[PDB]
């Protein structure tokens, strides 16, 4: 029963090698083979060994020979068997794009059998295997995402030099008897009460022996003993189902903020002749997933029978598959602090401690296959993945089927997108409906993410009819167009495109003549936002920018507008989206940001940066998602309440002020004793009039407080008296051009304000510190002290990463206190005291120690 992962790899191009069969065989030379850790590509490889610089600074990628990875690369280890008693397996998936297999000067299996990133393989390498010191190599071959059903980065990026090529997911060394203990899951089903489950264990034995034998599959599920006793005949498997396990009050798991996250436990043994032959240990969750179309068509996803609108943003791993466990948890970490509920992931479908992770926070997930490549090249038409041809099928069927083995028992897992783009053909579809059958994987299946119907399944539910690119926050509001990205339907991928990260950020990958660059001529090419020439500059976004905000008198001029704007933006998609939900008529049922992350260091589709900084971006979707929210509509200029959270509320208060630049107020209104639904209902409070004499540029400031008088939300909008309107017949696929802008330029001459900063920490634990921070409006005026922005940092000023605040981004009226709360890892100020760094639009900045 022993499963041990191969740490790690010496790795050479086959150019290097000109007899396969000697690489496997015990004592082979490896002398300039470059060591590497498990899970990597060549190409992180070659990182962990020197070879190349940063790829995340400037165009260093660039200066990588690519050449070198269009033949394989061996990946070759030892292995120590102290006892032949046992069997032995090579149990992995995650070779891209395809591997001969070696052991001891043997070719076990070929590129033709091991094939396909997602496919898993289980060989029997027995007859191999002697005492002592073995070897296994695999010779890995290139990996062109057009022709192999793989992982390819589309317009996300730029392109990785070795196109990811290598083993990205562990290579488990299994050991055990004549039985073979294989695909052990839990079928459950709950009650529409939720207080009985009902539990169907099924295990895969397989007799890989000489001789028929009788099994017992035998150990615990949920606590509770089960067994049964099985006969095999030589080289049998069977499908083990175990008789009805009933469970009275289980713990459900919920979504995070619905209750808690138990996860319960599948222990069971394999025995032949009263000892142990091969044991597996694993987890599942008791939540039931429903995702049906509604009466106006959209995909409405429920949890546990509660109807829940998808808030969440396209998640993305490293650029060059490299993994890091702590980074998985840290990603999904912010997910939270971001009050977002979901991750999708097109493609790039994570090792399972993601999942694992994914499971333990709450945080619910969307796998499927990418669009644009191999998996859609057979239904694409002009686009390019190749067609595919019959051997295609077989791989594609057989990456379902280990999909969804891995995937059934995550109550993370929401539904499976078959296709994207577009839906998969009848005979396609029917190969995952097949497979997903198969593994018993009994979650929603969703044909595309675009409005394309699949011929089985049909209706997706969902839209992608962009943006990608700049669009005023007013567009999110829309419902007129059928054919555009407004607050209706399910949004499975959008954003306002350009996501300029933290000048910390931009200082350590970008030059000082590309950051020069970049705010003199947006309309230059940037190598770190995309390889696509659609998304290949800035230049809609900077227009924008000069034309909303002002022309830019330098970089920090530039930069400090860019995060308005994007708080700005990504704040009004996503309250769109929330306002919409419980519309009669068309209701808003889903909202994907595009995206969550970036692979790499990127000036786009991200809310938080490669390492894990927070920009305007971060605040602005972190503020939409409060869980008691206020919001303001750019379409009506009704102030709306959101109730996130599981339970409703009562006895609310909205207040809703407008201040002139100059600080005067010009509206106030006080709407008392409100009350709102949970999960995502809404209030209006009140439509604020068209008010006489405010200022071309203004702010609205908005109060949410409870009944015992705390202030739970804050949101403050930086107004215009001139509207951004839509040429809506300019529209393209990624973007509506504008026939107007706002003009918010009035903030370039919003008067200084002062605070009023005081810190402390306290390291826990736990591992952790919490710094508090006390800001302070302590200006003698009438001026608020707007957008000012904390941030933890070193003795040398750097900041201390990840993070998380409790809010953040504020805005302070004179006399007015706040306290934040940021933590993080102790170990992250490497030994460094606290400090805090605040600066302010119109307050400066200063750093106070902590």
């Amino acid at each position: 029963g022993n499963a041990t992962p191969i740490p790690g790899y010496v790795i050479q191009s086959s150019a290097q090698v000109s007899d396969d069969s000697a690489v496997s065989k015990p004592g082979f030379p490896t002398s300039g083979w470059y060591p590497v850790s498990s899970r990597s590509t060549v190409y992180a490889g070659l990182l962990q060994n020197g070879k190349y610089a940063d790829p995340f600074y400037s165009t260093n990628m660039q200066n990588v020979p690519a050449a070198q990875f269009s033949v394989p690369w061996w990946y070759r280890t030892d292995l120590n068997v102290d006892d032949t008693s046992s069997r032995t397996y090579l149990d992995f998936s995650g070779v891209l794009s395809k591997a001969d297999v070696w052991v001891n000067g043997t070719k076990v299996a070929t590129k033709d059998q091991v094939n396909g990133a997602y496919t898993r393989h289980d060989l029997d390498i027995t007859a191999q295997v002697h005492t002592g010191v073995n070897s296994v190599a695999f010779k890995v071959y290139p990996n062109d995402p057009n022709r192999d059903l793989s992982m390819g980065w589309i317009d996300w990026a730029q392109t990785p030099p070795d196109q990811n090529m290598g083993i990205v997911r562990d290579v488990l060394v299994r050991r055990s008897g004549a039985v073979a203990l294989r695909s052990a899951h839990v079928i459950q089903k709950l009650n529409s009460a939720l207080d009985h489950a009902d539990l169907t264990v099924k295990a895969d034995v397989r007799n890989d022996s000489a001789n028929a034998v009788q099994t017992t599959v035998a150990g615990t599920v949920a606590g509770k003993p089960i067994s049964q006793t099985v006969s095999l005949a030589a080289k049998e498997r069977k499908t083990v189902t175990f008789p009805l396990v009933g469970l009275d009050r289980p713990n459900v798991w919920w979504p995070a903020g619905m209750g808690g996250q138990h996860r319960y436990d599948l222990d069971l043994t394999a025995s032949v002749g009263g000892t142990p032959s091969d044991a597996a240990k694993s987890k599942f969750g008791v939540r039931d997933v429903k995702a049906t179309l509604n009466s106006s068509g959209g995909r409405q996803y429920s949890v546990n029978g509660k109807p829940l609108l998808i808030r969440g943003g396209g998640y993305t791993p490293d650029l060059f598959l490299r993994w890091n466990e702590t980074a998985a948890a840290d990603k999904l970490k912010y997910v939270l602090n971001l009050g977002l509920n979901t991750v999708r992931l097109e493609g790039h479908i994570e090792p399972d401690e993601f999942f694992d992770i994914a499971d333990d926070l709450g945080v619910l997930t969307m796998p499927g296959w990418e669009c644009c490549d191999k998996w859609e090249g057979q239904v694409n038409g002009e686009e390019k993945g190749e067609p595919w041809v019959e051997s295609d099928y077989p791989i594609a069927k057989a990456s379902m089927f280990s999909e969804a083995e891995r995937l059934r028992d995550h109550p993370s897992v929401i539904s499976f997108h078959i296709g994207s783009e577009f839906a998969p053909d009848r005979r396609i579809e029917q190969g995952y409906l097949d497979a997903m059958k198969a593994a018993d994987f009994l979650l929603p299946v969703i044909p595309a993410a675009s409005a394309r119907p699949s011929p089985i399944t049909g209706a997706s539910g969902m839209k992608m009819n962009g943006p990608y690119d700049y669009v005023p926050p007013v567009y999110w509001y829309d419902k007129s167009q059928k054919d555009r990205g407004g607050a209706w339907s399910f949004n499975s991928e959008t954003s306002a495109g350009v996501d300029i990260p933290t000048m910390d950020t931009l200082k350590r990958m970008m030059s000082a003549s590309e950051l020069d660059t970049m705010w003199k001529n947006p309309s230059a090419k940037q190598y770190h936002r995309s390889s696509s020439d659609t998304f290949g500059n800035l230049k809609l976004f900077g227009d924008a920018l000069t034309k909303r905000y002002g022309a830019s008198a330098n970089l920090n001029d530039f930069v400090r507008k860019a995060q308005l704007s994007q708080y700005e933006n990504v704040r009004a998609e996503f309250e769109s989206h929330s306002r919409n939900y419980t519309d009669s008529t068309n209701p808003s049922t889903g909202l994907i940001y595009w995206m969550l992350n970036s692979p790499w260091t990127s000036l786009h589709w991200q809310l938080f940066d490669a390492y894990m900084d927070q920009n305007g971006a971060y605040y602005g979707a972190k503020k939409a998602n409060e869980p008691l929210h206020i919001q303001y509509s750019h379409d009506n200029r009704s102030v709306v309440v959101i109730n996130q959270t599981s339970n409703a509320v009562s006895g609310l208060t909205a207040t809703t002020k407008l201040y002139n630049l100059d600080g005067t107020e010009k509206y106030s209104n006080t709407k008392t004793g409100l009350s709102v639904g949970a999960l995502g209902a809404k209030a209006t409070a009140v439509t604020v009039p068209a008010v006489s004499g405010l200022s071309t540029t203004y702010l609205a400031k908005n109060v949410l407080t409870d009944s015992s008088g705390k202030e739970v939300s804050r949101n403050v909008y930086w107004l215009s008296t001139k509207a951004d309107t839509l040429n809506w017949g300019g529209s393209d696929w990624y973007y509506t051009p504008q026939s107007a802008f706002a003009d918010l330029s009035g903030l370039n001459n919003l008067g200084q304000s002062a605070v009023g900063a005081t810190a402390n920490s306290v390291a826990g634990a736990d591992g952790t510190t919490t710094t508090t921070v006390t800001l302070k409006n302590t200006s003698g005026g009438r001026l608020p002290a707007f957008y000012v922005d904390s941030k933890v940092v070193d003795s040398a000023g750097k900041p201390v990463l990840p993070v998380e605040w409790n809010d953040n981004a504020v805005s302070l009226w004179p006399g007015e206190t706040t306290t934040l709360t940021a933590k993080y890892r102790t170990a992250d100020l490497k030994g460094s005291k606290p400090s805090v760094r605040i600066s302010g639009w119109n307050t400066g900045t200063q750093t106070v120690p902590a």
